[PDB]
């Protein structure tokens, strides 16, 4: 499972990522990936 990041920005920049959610950003999931559930991943860097 990747990692998590260092505060990214609040630029929304909504990511869909494998798992079934839309992450404000996928700066936001690594953070997410990294205390999540499960090791969760990017599909889309968008509204899916």
């Amino acid at each position: 499972k990747p990692d998590c990041p260092l505060i990214c920005t609040m630029q929304y920049d909504p990511v869909c990522g494998s798992d079934g959610i839309t992450y404000g950003n996928a700066c936001m999931l690594l953070g997410a990936s990294c205390r999540s559930d499960t090791p969760i991943e990017l599909v889309h860097k968008g509204r899916c």
